[PDB]
């Protein structure tokens, strides 16, 4: 584990799906949630089905295997580890949540758009407004943008 | 580590009342909160009337004049400022929240144990157990109790 990735081609792949939502739409909200990142650093993410990816993508619920146990509906919603191999760059998300393509529940787009951020090795932010601020709230996707504030820590990292 | 409360006689008001419960179980949800911490320290927690109570209990929404705004229903929950004058050791609770005495919307008694955690000089927790955790998720309010960790925290403040 460390800092940043050290290489700007990154592979992610969806290891299982939530039945919360349609599987196109899950592989949809990923997408556009890596492109959020990849729009304004140098790096590349490409979706892989078969092979081992740097980022896996992971529904669980409960304790699964790292040590970080889910806690059921509510509380904690998603986490992410740094960059590195194996575990590092990985993204769970709560199975035990809701997931959404819109409101009326957890937005997935917006939470791996934040989990994705830890993937890259982003802390927190304490602005409110930036989607790396450690609090969920829903923000119509259709206009979602990065705040400058998320746009300087991501460049801060990778120049 | 501090700053802390340089007394044990610590003097509260309550400045308004959320809509969302009557005004009897406000009351009751922050005396309650204040007596989970003063059964583990010698702090002394007193409801006082008049203009010069150290710890104030306000509920606002969205900018309400100390430069953290709340951010509308979800999101930000409340916060509190740590132990000094003035508006030191206040804690403000965002009204756009639904405040409730069980288990839906927030939970202002478990709301409060966090807000007063940091009135009193404590910083959050990295165990999911602890009260000081910085995740709200409902636990049955009449099985809540302080976790190990919460009560060494404060304890290494207060005695
Ligand atoms: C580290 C992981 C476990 C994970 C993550 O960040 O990936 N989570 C974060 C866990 N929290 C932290 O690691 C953390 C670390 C440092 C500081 C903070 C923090 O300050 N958070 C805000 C805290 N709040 C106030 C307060 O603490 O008084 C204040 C500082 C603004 S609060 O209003 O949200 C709050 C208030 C009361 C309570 C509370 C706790 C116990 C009982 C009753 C109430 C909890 C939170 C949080 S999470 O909760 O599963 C999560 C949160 C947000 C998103 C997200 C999704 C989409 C878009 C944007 C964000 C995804 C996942
Ligand atoms: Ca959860
Ligand atoms: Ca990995
Ligand atoms: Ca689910
Ligand atoms: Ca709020
Ligand atoms: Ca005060
Ligand atoms: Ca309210
Ligand atoms: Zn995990
Ligand atoms: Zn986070
Ligand atoms: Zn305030
Ligand atoms: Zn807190």
């Amino acid at each position: 584990m460390g800092p940043v990735w050290r290489k700007h081609y990154i592979t992610y792949r969806i290891n299982n799906y939530t039945p919360d939502m349609n599987r196109e739409d899950v592989d949809y909200a990923i997408r556009k949630a890596f492109q959020v990142w990849s729009n304004v650093t140098p790096l590349k993410f490409s979706k892989i089905n078969t092979g081992m990816a740097d980022i896996l993508v992971v529904f669980a619920r409960g304790a699964h295997g790292d040590d970080h146990a889910f806690d059921g509906k509510g509380g904690i919603l998603a986490h992410a580890f740094g960059p590195g191999s194996g575990i590092g760059g990985d993204a769970h998300f709560d199975e035990d949540e809701f997931w959404t393509t819109h409101s009326g529940g957890t937005n997935l787009f917006l939470t791996a758009v934040h989990e994705i951020g830890h993937s890259l090795g982003l802390g927190h932010s304490s602005d409110p407004k930036a989607v790396m601020f450690p609090t969920y709230k829903y923000v119509d996707i259709n206009t979602f943008r990065l705040s400058a504030d998320d746009i300087r820590g991501i460049q801060s990292l990778y120049g």
